[PDB]
């Protein structure tokens, strides 16, 4: 087993990975490492797709989505929540502190305030300016030193989405799925398409059915390529990629289109790698 190891989506994943490695390199839990890592990007206002610099919906509101899943089937999720900069920690709190698994809208903000999170204005002058002018997610999965898996996914969703729109990031089996006997996967791309195909639950069930992380990501994407063609859609218009990790610390990735990148931090260091791709 290659462990610990963290992977996360896109360039900003390298930095997010340095925060996660601070936990993991000291034999910390995968759960704490992935929450710590994606929180770095939620706090960053120049990170315009996750938390605090997020581009608002078409009504000018920054509403955030997130979910988390640990090594023993516990899960927490929040969607279309406003004024809380760290939705991954409110999602963790849904998991640890309620009988429920997903809270949305005003009920999710009411629960967050009840837990001590502080209401903040997440609309930056830069995002407000671009919004009025107009008028993706970070996923991270990790295997810690105990050989346990966890993942976290967080986004501001599509810029100028309809008020109330939810993507794949707060949905288990769409933006994130972890099963500690098999592996973990997180998704990148168009929310709607990852939901439609329930993509990450499919990646992990193909690792369950014997596939390598890389093979599983590729076959999943290829299943998605066949569905957009059956839907009569042009592949150039839709993107979807996955990164995956199994129990032995092997990892893989694949996407419909070229141009995505993901960060891998293990004991060889942190690096940006480039997936295989179909088109």
């Amino acid at each position: 087993t290659n462990k610990p190891i963290v992977l996360s989506t896109w360039n900003f994943g390298l930095h997010a990975n340095v925060e996660a490695w601070k936990v993991l390199s000291k034999g910390g839990k995968a759960l704490d490492a992935v929450e710590k890592g994606v929180r770095l990007v939620e706090d960053d206002p120049t990170e315009r797709s996750v938390g605090y610099g997020g581009r608002p919906d078409r009504d000018g509101r920054v509403t955030l989505d997130a979910c988390i899943m640990d090594e023993n089937y516990n899960i927490g999720s929040v969607a279309c929540m406003e004024h809380i900069k760290n939705p991954i920690s409110v999602a963790r709190a849904v998991m640890e502190k309620t009988p429920h698994v997903m809270l949305v809208g005003d009920g999710a903000l009411e629960f967050a305030l009840s837990q001590g999170f502080k209401k903040e204005n997440l609309l930056t002058a830069e995002s407000e300016k671009e919004w009025k002018e107009w008028l993706d997610a970070i996923g991270m999965i990790a295997l810690d030193a105990q050989g346990n898996l966890s993942g976290a996914c967080t986004t501001s969703g599509m810029a100028y989405k309809m008020h109330g729109r939810v993507g794949d990031s707060p949905i288990i089996g769409a933006g994130l799925f972890v099963d500690n006997e098999i592996g973990a996967a997180t998704a990148t791309g168009h929310g709607e398409e990852v939901i439609r195909t329930v993509g990450t639950h499919l990646v992990v069930e193909l690792m369950n059915q014997g596939r390598t992380p890389q093979q599983a990501c590729k076959e999943a994407v290829e299943r998605i390529v066949k569905i957009v063609n059956r839907r009569g859609k042009n592949l150039k218009d839709i993107q979807v990629g996955f990164i995956a990790l199994n129990k032995k610390g092997e990892y893989g990735a694949y996407c419909i289109q070229d141009g995505f990148n993901f960060a891998v931090h293990d004991q060889k260091g942190n690096r940006l790698e480039t997936p295989g791709f179909a088109l």
